[PDB]
Order: C-alpha cells, then sequence, then structure tokens
C-alpha cells in the first residue's frame, strides 16, 4: 500500500525494543474494503482470548459489521525504507496472506471512541501474535509509541518524545482523549490508522486512535493526534456492553496495569 514518506517501517531501527508489541497490531477490512487498524490486548486471566481493540468510528460495533471483518497480520515492508525519502512514500511490498475472518462485539462506546471485538478464531501459532498489556491509570506520560497501518498500508511506527496531555475530542478542554505530539520530522498517522493503539514507554496500551490534524507536512502543534483513553473506556457507558472492565479484568483482580503475553 502507500502512505506518507515521513512514516517509518516497523523493521527499521525505531522498532528495536518494540518487536513484541509490533506483533499485536493488525489491519482489517469492513464489508470487504480495507478500513482501519486494531490490536490485540491481554486480560487479567492471561488466556489469549482474541480481544481486538479498535475505534468506534470505524463502524465495527454492530453484530453484522463485526461478522464481516477480515484481519491481516504481519502486513509490513520487508526492508526498512529511509523515512522522509521517496522510497518510504512508494508502494510497499508487504504480504496480506496471513488472515482470519469474523468477530463478535463485546463492547462499543462513542465518547472514548472504542470498540472491543473478540475474533472468532483462536490464535494461529504460525502468525506469532502478541497480546499487549494496558495501563488504565489517570495520568500523563513523557512520550508514547504508535504502531499503525496508515492508509491501511504496511505497518509503521511513530514515536512521541513529548509529554501527553488530556483533551476532549477536537482538542478542547476535557479528559476523554490523550493528545500526542509527534516529532517535527517523525512519523505521524493518516486515515486508516484509526483504531491503532498508543502505548506508554513501557509498552502498555493507553488508548486507540480517534484522529487529529497530523500529516507529514503538518507543523507545530498541528503535528499531533488524539486517542480515546483506556481510563475513560474502563467505566465507559456504564454497562458491560459499553466498557472495558468486564472483559479486560474478568478475574476482578483490581489491576491498574498489566504486561503483555506472547504466543
Amino acid at each position: 500500500g502507500v502512505s506518507g514518506s515521513c512514516n517509518i517501517d516497523v523493521v527499521c531501527p525505531e522498532g528495536d525494543g518494540r518487536r513484541d508489541i509490533i506483533r499485536a497490531v493488525g489491519a482489517y477490512s469492513k464489508s470487504g474494503t480495507l478500513a482501519c487498524t486494531g490490536s490485540l490486548v491481554n486480560n487479567t486471566a492471561n488466556d489469549r482470548k482474541m480481544y481486538f481493540l479498535t475505534a468506534h468510528h470505524c463502524g465495527m460495533g454492530t453484530a453484522s459489521t463485526a461478522a464481516s471483518i477480515v484481519v491481516y497480520w504481519n502486513y509490513q515492508n520487508s526492508t526498512c525504507r529511509a523515512p522522509n525519502t521517496p522510497a518510504s512514500g512508494a508502494n510497499g511490498d508487504g504480504s496480506m496472506s496471513q488472515t482470519q475472518s469474523g468477530s463478535t462485539v463485546k463492547a462499543t462506546y462513542a465518547t472514548s471512541d472504542f470498540t472491543l471485538l473478540e475474533l472468532n478464531n483462536a490464535a494461529n501459532p504460525a502468525f506469532n501474535l502478541f497480546w499487549a498489556g494496558w495501563d488504565r491509570r489517570d495520568q500523563n506520560y513523557p512520550g508514547a509509541i504508535a504502531i499503525h497501518h496508515p492508509n491501511v498500508a504496511e505497518k509503521r511506527i511513530s514515536n512521541s518524545t513529548s509529554p501527553t496531555s488530556f483533551v476532549a475530542w477536537g482538542g478542547g478542554a476535557g479528559t476523554t482523549h490523550l493528545n500526542v505530539q509527534w516529532q517535527p520530522s517523525g512519523g505521524v498517522t493518516e486515515p486508516g490508522s484509526s483504531g491503532s493503539p498508543i502505548y506508554s514507554p513501557e509498552k502498555r496500551v493507553l488508548g486507540q486512535l480517534h484522529g487529529g490534524p497530523s500529516s507529514c507536512s503538518a507543523t507545530g502543534t498541528n503535528r499531533s493526534d488524539q486517542y480515546g483513553r483506556v481510563f475513560t473506556s474502563w467505566t465507559g457507558g456504564g454497562a458491560a456492553a459499553s466498557r472495558l472492565s468486564d472483559w479486560l479484568d474478568p478475574a476482578s483482580t483490581g489491576a491498574q496495569f498489566i504486561d503483555g503475553l506472547d504466543s
């Protein structure tokens, strides 16, 4: 696929130290057409349930649309294309043949923009998936890591080395979203990246992409994006079908954060 040349291939050196969480992320189609990103999350039972977090605005939070999903795992360029060079902006060589179809909706909620799906098929060991940890604490972080499929193309990594802040969707005063400031010549996010995770420096999911003003040509504070927060989604709409808690901490352990689980 094709995306902005400022984006960074996951196989580049920026992916070192993150080779586990890169494997939690997948691209997917809705009703046959490539649409958004989502990723696997661990739960306190550590049982590999196929909980796949994505964005509510992608439209998968209904039985019918959820049933139509096709996930594409390991879809990424085979070689690191130098960022900010025409090679990075060129059609990539990723393979789309490691796939699984079908899911059911566990919860969806418009305010923090999340949808939690459960994929129908258990993890195929050949895919070497990873279920990432999460952190539901009410705080900010000194930086963050995005793993995404911009334009639903080959997987990319974007780094933030600036503190996060709290905003309402659209950037106003509020606490439902995390505002993430991209590096001035670093990777950003693009349409199709929607639903992709943001991780803390410790590699735990903090939210999923809602959208924002970023682009490879954006400058200053416009080179940013907003993620619906796991803290907000945790209590969500007030019932199991609109929040994360029942699914992510089924064992009712009271965990504020957990680490990932490998395949």
